């Protein structure tokens, strides 16, 4: 297991524009296109992202290309963020992937605001951090996925993805 396999499990693979769990136009492996309710706006973002006229459909290789860019972008966001980088640097590789997962889903700014959870993670108070992480809109709206990510923070194992 690794961050790419982890996020493929959590995000799936769809080659046509679909709406994600928040109702937003998405494609590929969790590649958010736009929060606009306009399908034409999402198609325009998609064409720009892929570099050709797609009319809403892409290939598996194209989906994996956006996925690599998006994982890269999550790591880049963590390392440039004054709140996330110390936490990330403090963690083992399995728990680092749990943090990348959260940033992929909610964005750098969203996760950086989890101030109390981030502190419990930095203190390595794993059960307390896990309890705090679940007191969130994130957990209530996507509980099965949040439970997998939280179990990864709590244990430092891949047991929730086996």
């Amino acid at each position: 297991m690794n961050i790419f396999e982890m996020l493929r499990i959590d995000e799936g693979l769809r080659l046509k524009i679909y709406k994600d769990t928040e109702g937003y136009y998405t494609i590929g492996i969790g590649h958010l296109l736009t929060k606009s309710p306009s399908l034409n706006a999402a198609k325009s973002e998609l064409d720009k992202a892929i570099g050709r006229n797609t009319n809403g459909v892409i290939t598996k290789d194209e989906a994996e290309k956006l996925f690599n860019q998006d994982v890269d972008a999550a790591v880049r966001g963590i390392l440039r963020n004054a709140k996330l980088k110390p936490v990330f640097d403090s963690l083992d590789a399995v728990r680092r992937a749990a943090l990348i997962n959260m940033v992929f889903q909610m964005g750098e700014t969203g996760v950086a605001g989890f101030t109390n959870s981030l502190r419990m993670l930095q203190q390595k108070r794993w059960d307390e951090a896990a309890v705090n992480l679940a007191k969130s809109r994130w957990y209530n709206q996507t509980p099965n996925r949040a439970k997998r990510v939280i179990t990864t923070f709590r244990t430092g194992t891949w047991d929730a993805y086996k």
